[PDB]
C-alpha cells in the first residue's frame, strides 16, 4: 500500500520509530493536532517519495481521551484507555498518550525525517512523552535472542485479525493498537540455559521451531498468548515489535506493538501473561522484562482520519 | 502487476523510454501496427521475463486519428487530439503521434531492448517521431532540482484518478494519457534564488515540504494544478515524469506524462498553467520550461488492446 | 503475498527445492503426514520469517491415492494418478508420489532449512523418493540455453489458468500440478546448430523471440504446447521449471513443474508432445530430454489443506 | 581491509556508533581495559563475521592520560589532552574520555551488537561517558542539509593525511583522532536563506559545488578549514561525521570525528574555526552549532594496540 | 580507487558517459581548460560523494595537439594524433578531439551530473564534438549479442598492459587511450547464422567460450587482436566498450575505448583488423561495424594532470 | 582482486563448488589436464565476466603425485599426499585426488557453469571423484548451528598465514590446501544441550563469543586447533568451510577446506583433533562428524600455474 497512512498490514522493516505524544489542553492545540494527523499523507509523501522503493509508512493512533475531545458523538465500539494489570510481582502500568505515530522504513533517515516533519508541524500543540528508535536485530530476532514475530498472521488472516469489520461498520478498516515499552534484565536472562529460555518462550532458540505439545509448558509465552474461544475459534493479533536500546544507560529493550480488530483479544493475552492460566501461572518472560509504558490507541481508517476536525 | 501490458499504476522506476510514432497511410500499415500493439504482451514478456524482478512495463497509447482508422464503430467518451494552448506568454503546441509506448524498468537495457523489438516489428508501418530516454535523478528530482511526483495519488486513489470506470463502461480499465517534452533554460532558472524557485513550484526545495497556505503564491505550480470541483472534491492526475538530456546540445529536460480517467482534468491543469487563473496569472514554471511536444492518447485496457 | 502455504501464483525465484515423498501404509503414518501438512504454515513461518524480504514459499501437493486415505468422502473433480504415455520414439513414465513440496526462495539456505524441518517432522512416516535442487541459470534460462518460462500467464491470467474456480466450488483456490524430472543429452543437443535448436523450441535462442508464423515448425515445442479449443479459446498452464544438475554424474536437467485448474490441459500438452500432432509428429525437445519421473498432485487451497 | 581493528581508512557507512569511556582508577580496571582493547579483534570478528559483506569496522582510540598509565615508557610524538578554545563568541570545551570506539557498519544491529559485547567485556572497569548512534542522511548530508564529507582525501591522499609514517616510526600506522558532538539550533539555521547558508559553508546546497574564489567569504567553513603551509602544500584531515538526534529532546546533531597523522592540523582548523582568521573572523557554522564534547585520542596501529 | 581521477583500472559499470571536446583557440580558452581538468577531482567528489558506494569515476584524456599548446617541453614518448587507416572497403577515420572524459558509475544520473558540471565549468572554452551514453546490455553483452570484454586483463596484468612504466619515467602511471564510435548494420548481421557470427568473433555466442585452435579462423576478431611479438611475449590492451543507440535514428552502436601503456599495441591491433594478416585477411566484424570517430589521447597520471597550467 | 585464478585470499561467498578429480595414467591425459589448468583464466573469465560484480573465483590445486608427472625437475618444499590418521575413536582417511577446483561466487549458476566448462574441457582425460555444492547457511553458520569461520585471519594476517614466502622462493604466492568432506550425525548432535555443544566447539552458539579462559575445555575444537610454538608465536590457517547436504539421503555436511603456507600447521591441527592433546584427549566435534575424504594439494601461484 505505497505511501498511504494507516497501512496497518505492512511487513516488518529494518527500521522503525515509535512516537507517543500528549496533546495540549487548549482549543488551538486540539485544532493543530487535528490539522496535522488528518493531513498526515502530506509529510508521508514529502519524505517517502524520495526513496524509489517507497518503503516508508506511518500509522496514526488516537487515544480514548483525545478521541472524545474531537469526535464526541461518533466513537468506535471498544475505544477505552489501556487497562492496567497488577500481578503480585509484575505489573502492566497504564501510561499517558493521546497520539501514536508508528513509522517504518527500510532506512533510519526516512523514519527520522518523517518524525522531524511531524513534530515540527505540531510545535507547541503536543509533547513527546515516549520515543523509541526500533531496529531489526540479525535474522528478525529480539534482544532476548529469539526470532520475534514468527507466528504473525499474514495476508487475509492479518486483515481478519487486525482490521475492524461488519461488527462496527462506521469504523471498518480501522484497528486498535496497544504499545508497551519493555526493558530486559539481560544478566538474569543470561543465567538461564538455552533450554530454560526455550521453555519460557515456547520455541527453540536458534531454529525458531515450536516446542511440541508434550514439551510445551502451560505457562510458556506461546501457550499463554494462544487464544481459543469456547466455539474453538482461534483469535490472533498482528505484532511489529522491534529491538531498541542504549549501551551507556544499559537499556536493552523490546518495543511491543500489537494490532487487533478488538482490543479484548490483546487485553486477554495480557491478562493471561500477567495473572496466569490457571491463576498465578504467569508468563515467565515477565521475570526478564518490565513494561515501562502501556497505552491503547484507536487506528482510524484513512477516510476517518482525514475527517478529523 | 507482473509483465502485463497497460499497467498504468506502476510505481516510479530508475529508467524509462518514451516512444511516439506516426503510422503509415496504407491499409497494410494500419494492419501491421494493429497486429503489433494487440500482441504487445509478446515482446513485453520476451524481454521482461529475462529479469528476475520483472520490473519491465509497457503502456501503449493510441491517438484519436488512428483510433478512428481501426475502431470507427466505438470510441472512448473523451478521445480527441491534443488541444493547443496560446497563453499571454507561453504556448503548448499540439504535435503528431498515433502511438505512444511508455516503457519503464529497473534497467536501461530492458527499456532499450523492448523498444528495439517493438520498432523492429513495426518496420516500415510506422515512424518514430519522438524518442526520449528518461532517468531517475538523485532522490526523485527533476533537473530543476525539485522532488517531482510527491503528491501522486497511490493505490486506490491512483486507480480512482487514472482508470476508466462506470462512467464509460465499454472502456473500463483504460485511461487517457498526455505527454509533453519540456526543455529548460537552466541558466535563467539559476538566476533565481532558492526561495524564488520555491515560490514558483509551491514546495521547499531540499526538504520537499509544501509551502503553507499564507506563503503559497496564487500562481505557483502547485496552486494552479489543484483541481477542486463545486462540491469541494479534489481531482487528481497520475504523473510519471522523468529527467532527460543531452550535454552536447545543452538540452536539459523534463518529460511530462500524466494519466487520468478523464483528460479534461489534465487539460484544465494545462489551461490554468498556460493561460493563468485568473487569466494572465500563469505558471512561472513555464518561464523556464518550453514544451516541444504535446499529444493525447487513449490507453485501452488489455482486453480492448488485445482485440484491436 | 507473504509466508502463506499453497501460494501457487508466486513469481520466479533464484532457488527451488522439489521434494516428492511416499507415505507409509500405516495409520500413524497417515496421521503424522496429516499433522505435518495441515500445519505446514508452521515450519514455513519458522524459516521464512528469518528473512526480511519474506521470499520463502511452499506449495503442498497430495497424490490421488493418498488423498483417498485421508478424505474419501470428498474429492476434487479431476484428481487421478499421472497418466503415463508410450509414443513412437519416447515415453513419459508414471512414477510414485504421495506428497509434493514445491519450495522457492531468494536463497538456497532457506529452501534447504524448510526441507530439513519438513523431513524431520515426518520422520519414519514418509520416505523421500525424489529430491531436486533447482537454480536460476543466467537470465531465466534452462540448461538447453533457452529462456524458460517466457509465455507464462501472469496476474489475472495466471489465476484463471491455474486456480480451481466456479466449476468445482468445494475446492476453489486449489490447483493440479504435474512434475517431470527431465535429464538432457548435452552432447547431442550441442551437435545441433543454433538455428536447428530454435526450430525445436519455437523461439530464437539469445533474443527469446517467438518465430514468425511462416517459419514456425508444426512440431516445435511451442506449437505442440499451444492449446486452442473449438470455440477459438486458449488454455494455459503456469510453469516454474528450474535447472538442476550434477557434474561428476554428468546430469543436466530441467525440472518441469506445471499448474492448471484442470489437468486435462497439461495432459493434452503432454500427449501432443509424446504422441505428436498429427500422430508421429512429436516434440523434438524429447530427442534431447528424457523424463525420469512423472507425477500428478492436487494442490489444496489453504482452507482445505488446514482441515485434513 | 576486512574485519581488522584500527582500519582508519574505511569509507562512509550507513550506520555508526561512537562510544566514549572513562576507565576506573584501580590497577585492576587498567588491566581489564588493556586486556579488552588489545584483543579487540575478537568481538570485532565475533559480530562482524556474521555479515557476508564484512562491513563492520572498529577503531579504538586512547586518551593521553590513560596512555600514560599503560605505556609510561614510549609516547606518540603528539599525544596530549584536547585543548579547549575560548573564542570571541563560541568555545570548544575539553571533556573527559580515556577510550574511543568508532564503530561503522552497513547495519545498525552490527554496530549495536559490537558495542554490547565491548561494554559487557569491560564491565565495571569503565564507564560510558558519551554514546551517539550516527546515521547516513539522504545523499551523504548532515542535518544542516549540506553534503558533508565531499572533500575528504581518498586512497593514497587519505593514507598520507591520516596515518603516522617516517616522522614518528615507532608508531607508524597509527593516527590521532578528535571528536566533538555538535548540537544545532535548527530554527535559527532555517531563518537564513539558502544563499546565506551557502556562504556560511562555502558550497552550494543541493548541488554541493564549491563557491568560486570571488564568491567565497573569508570566514566560510571551507575557507577557515583550508590549511596551506609556507611551501604552498595543503594539509588535509579525514572526517567520518554522521547525523544523530532525538526528536523528543529536540536534539539535532552532527557528530564530528577527524583523523590526522598530526593533530596540529586538526587543532589549527579548530583554532581558525573558533577564534577566526584573522582573529574575530570566526566560522559562522558555530552560530548554529554548539559542541557539547571535545576529546583527543591516539589511534595505535594493530601491532601496538595488540601489545598494550 | 575511490573518487580519484585517472582511475584507468576500474572494473566495468552499468552506465558510462564518453565526452569528446575541442578546445577554443584563445589563451583564455587554454587556461580555462587547464583550470578545469587539473582540478577535475572537485566535480568528481562533488557528484560522486553523494552515492554511498562511491562508484563514480572520471578519466581525463588530452590530445596531442592540445598537449603541445600547454606542455610544449615535456611530452610523453608516444603521444601523437590517431593514425588513420584505409582498407579497400573499410576505414578508420581520424576525427577531432582535444579532451576526453571517460566517466563511469553504477547509475546514469551520476554520469550525467558530472558531465553537466564539467561542461558547465568549461563554458565557451570548449565544444562537445562527441557524446555517447553507454549502458550495460544484459550479461555484459554488446549489441551484436556477444559478451564484450571477456579477455580483458585484470589486477596486475591490467596495470602492466595499460600503465606507463620505467620506459617513460616522467609519465609513469599515465596511459594512452583510443576511442572509436562504431555503428552496426544490424540487418546484415542478423542474416548470418549464430555459427557464422561465432566465426567472425572467435568465441561461442551464448556461452562466450573461445573457439578451439583448429576451428578458430585466421581472420577472427580474436585471432587478429592477439598480439605476440618475436620474443613470444603477449601484448594486451584494457578495453571498456559499451552499448549505445537511438531507436528512432536506427543507431545501434559499440563505443570502443582501449587503454595501453604504448599505443603501438592498439595501433597494430587496428592495423591487423583493417589491413589484415596476411594482407587483405581483415576482421569481418568491420563488415558489420563502421567507425564514425577515431581519436587518441594521453591519460596523465593524477600528479601530472594536477600540474597542467 | 577480480577474475584471477589462484586467488586464495577471497572473502566468504554465498555459493561454493568443490571438485576433486583423478587424472588418466596416459600421456595425452597428462597433456589435456595441463592445457586446461594452465589456461584456467580462460573459462574463469568466460563465466565470471558475465556478472557485473565479478564475484567468481577459482583456485586450482594439484595433488603431489600428479605434480610429479608434470614438473619432476621442480617441487614445493612441503608437497606430499595427505597423511591419514588413526586415533583412539576416530580416523581421518587419506583419499584419492589429483586435481582440486575450489570455486566460489555470489551465485550458484556461476559456480555450476564454470564447473560445467572445466569438466567439458577435460573430457575423458580426468574423472570426478568428489563433487560438493557448498552454500551459505544463515549468518555464516555450519549445519551444526555454529558460526563457522569467525577467527579466520584477514588481510595481511591472512597472506602471512596462507601464502608461500621467502622460505620457498621458487613457489612464492602459492599455498597448501587440505580438504575433508565431513558428514554429521544430526540426531546425536541434537541430543546434546546447547551448553554441551558450546563446550565441544569452544564458543557460545547464538552469540558466537569465545568462552572465557577458565570455562574453556582442554579438548574443545578451539583449544585443539590453536597453535602456539615454543617462542610463543601463533600459527594460523585460512578456512573456507561450507555447508552442504541432501535431505532424502539424510546427509548434513561441513565441507572443510584450509590453506596454509606450510601444511605442517594444518597437520598438527588434525593430529591434535584426531589423536588428542594430551593423547586420547581428542576433538569431540569428531563424535558427531565423520571425514569421508582427505586430500592435500599444492596451490601454485598464477605464474607457476600458467607454465605447466
Ligand atoms: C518483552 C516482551 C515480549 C517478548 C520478548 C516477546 C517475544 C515473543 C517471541 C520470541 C515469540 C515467538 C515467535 C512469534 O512471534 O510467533 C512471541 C510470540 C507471541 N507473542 Fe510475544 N513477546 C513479548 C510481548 C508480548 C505481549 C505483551 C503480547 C500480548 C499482548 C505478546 C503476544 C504474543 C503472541 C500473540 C505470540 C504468538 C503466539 C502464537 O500464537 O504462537 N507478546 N513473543
Ligand atoms: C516543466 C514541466 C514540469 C515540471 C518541471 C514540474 C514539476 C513539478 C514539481 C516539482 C511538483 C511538486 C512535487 C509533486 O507533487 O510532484 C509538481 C507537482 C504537480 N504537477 Fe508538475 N511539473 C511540470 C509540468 C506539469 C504539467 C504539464 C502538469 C499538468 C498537465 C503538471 C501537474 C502537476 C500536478 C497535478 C502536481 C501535484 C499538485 C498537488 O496537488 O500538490 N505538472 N510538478
Ligand atoms: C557543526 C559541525 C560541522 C559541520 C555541520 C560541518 C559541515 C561541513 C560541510 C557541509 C562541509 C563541506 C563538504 C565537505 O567537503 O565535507 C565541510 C567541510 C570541511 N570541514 Fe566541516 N563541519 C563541521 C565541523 C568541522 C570541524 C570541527 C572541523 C575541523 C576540526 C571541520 C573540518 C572540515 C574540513 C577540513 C572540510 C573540507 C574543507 C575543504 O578542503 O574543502 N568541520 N564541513
Ligand atoms: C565494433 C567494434 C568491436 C566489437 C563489437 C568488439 C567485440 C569483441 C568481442 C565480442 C570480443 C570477445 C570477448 C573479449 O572481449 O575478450 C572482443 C575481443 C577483443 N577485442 Fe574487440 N570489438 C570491437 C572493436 C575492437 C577494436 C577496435 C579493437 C582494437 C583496437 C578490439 C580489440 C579486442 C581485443 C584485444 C580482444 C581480446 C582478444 C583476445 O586476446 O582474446 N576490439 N571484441
Ligand atoms: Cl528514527
Ligand atoms: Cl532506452
Ligand atoms: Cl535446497
Ligand atoms: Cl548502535
Ligand atoms: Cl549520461
Ligand atoms: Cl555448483
Amino acid at each position: 500500500a505505497r505511501l498511504a497512512p494507516q497501512a496497518v498490514l505492512t511487513p516488518p522493516s529494518a527500521a522503525s520509530l515509535f512516537l507517543v505524544l500528549v496533546a495540549g489542553d487548549s482549543d488551538d492545540d486540539r485544532a493543530t493536532v487535528c490539522d496535522v494527523i488528518s493531513g498526515i499523507d502530506g509529510p508521508l509523501k514529502a519524505v517517502g517519495f524520495r526513496e524509489l522503493a517507497g518503503s516508508l509508512s506511518c500509522v496514526v493512533g488516537v487515544g480514548a481521551q483525545f478521541w472524545d475531545r474531537v469526535s464526541a458523538s461518533s466513537k468506535p465500539a471498544h475505544l477505552h484507555p489501556f487497562v492496567p494489570l497488577s500481578g503480585p510481582v509484575h505489573s502492566a502500568p497504564s501510561t499517558p498518550g493521546d497520539l501514536l505515530f508508528h513509522i517504518k522504513a527500510a532506512r533510519k533517515d526516512l523514519c527520522f525525517e518523517l518524525g522531524r516533519q511531524i513534530v515540527s508541524a505540531l510545535g507547541s500543540a503536543a509533547t513527546v512523552v515516549d520515543e523509541v528508535h526500533g531496529f531489526r536485530y540479525f535474522d528478525s530476532r529480539d534482544l532476548l535472542g529469539f526470532v520475534d514475530g514468527t507466528e504473525n498472521p499474514t495476508d487475509d488472516d492479518a486483515a481478519d485479525s487486525a482490521l475492524i469489520g461488519d461488527e462496527d461498520p462506521d469504523f471498518r478498516g480501522g484497528s486498535y493498537v496497544i504499545v508497551q515499552k519493555y526493558l530486559h534484565d539481560m544478566s538474569a536472562w543470561n543465567t538461564l540455559s538455552t533450554e530454560e529460555q526455550e521453555r519460557v518462550i515456547g520455541r527453540t532458540k536458534l531454529e525458531n521451531v515450536e516446542l511440541d505439545d508434550d514439551a510445551q509448558p502451560s505457562n510458556s509465552h506461546v501457550t499463554l498468548n494462544t487464544i481459543v474461544d469456547d466455539d474453538g475459534v482461534e483469535h490472533d493479533i498482528l505484532r511489529d515489535a522491534m529491538a531498541f536500546g542504549s549501551l551507556g544507560e544499559a537499556e536493552y529493550g523490546t518495543y511491543f506493538i500489537g494490532y487487533a480488530k478488538d482490543p479484548a483479544v490483546t487485553e486477554l493475552m495480557l491478562r493471561r501473561m500477567f495473572l496466569g492460566e490457571p491463576p498465578g501461572n504467569y508468563d515467565r518472560v515477565l521475570d526478564f522484562s518490565t513494561a515501562a509504558t502501556g497505552t491503547l490507541f484507536f487506528v482510524p481508517s484513512r477516510d476517518v482520519l482525514e475527517s478529523l476536525g
